[PDB]
């Protein structure tokens, strides 16, 4: 897979796909950048507004078009934190109404609200499902799912492989996580690859480790 870095290491982008990219900025954080016909479509942009804007700069120099559209995975920083970035750019910044209300309370700018439990974006010809399936992480954790391709984006949902415990469970549902991955198992049988919040991308056994991290 070619992979691409900018001057620092700081952020860095690895091709899964003809058009689909993952980023990873430094803990290191992944979202996934999609090639579109239309645009640059983001799965969450970076922990800031600094590493917000200068992911963006990096992919639309690459790919000779703009960013349009972001969806923000759940209402946390490593995801919320370059909303005003977003908003002042008219980048599209999609979530759930959860998600729009937890940011909100929290002080950041609001995300636009437009998700529902199971919503279908078509951006050029790149087909994007999101998909609620209950509390975990968070009360409000989205996952994405790229129906062309079987690629799931667990966001914080889903522990890398490299995760020996669940992190930051202050917000979490940890007797509600488990039927949330098992919900995410029965929605998409048939995954090519998973891409965690944080960590190297693998499978649909990074799900089976998330799920024996939570006994
Ligand atoms: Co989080």
């Amino acid at each position: 897979k070619t992979v691409i870095k900018n001057e620092t290491g700081t952020i860095s982008i690895s091709q899964l796909n003809k058009n689909v990219w993952v980023h990873t900025e430094l803990v290191p954080s992944n979202g996934l950048v999609l090639n579109t016909s239309k645009g640059l479509v983001l799965v969450d942009s970076s922990w800031d507004d600094k590493l917000t804007k200068e992911l963006i700069e990096m992919v639309e120099k690459k790919f000779q078009k703009r960013v349009t559209d972001v969806i923000i995975t759940h209402a946390h920083a490593d995801r919320i934190g370059g909303i005003k970035t977003l908003k002042e750019r008219g980048i599209k910044a999609h979530s759930t109404a959860l998600t729009a209300e937890l940011a909100k309370k929290n002080g950041y700018e609001e995300p636009l609200g437009d998700l529902q439990t199971v919503t279908n974006l078509k951006f050029g010809n790149m087909k994007v499902e999101t998909f609620y399936p209950g509390k975990g992480h968070t009360e409000d954790n989205i996952v994405v799912w790229l129906p062309q391709y079987n690629i799931l984006v667990g966001g914080c949902l889903v522990k890398s492989t490299s995760a020996k415990d669940l992190g930051n469970v202050a917000d979490a549902y940890v007797n509600e996580w488990s039927t949330s991955i098992e919900n995410v198992l029965k929605r998409y049988r048939n995954i090519n690859a998973v891409v965690p919040g944080h960590g190297e991308v693998g499978d649909k056994g990074l799900l089976l480790h998330t799920l024996d991290l939570l006994k």
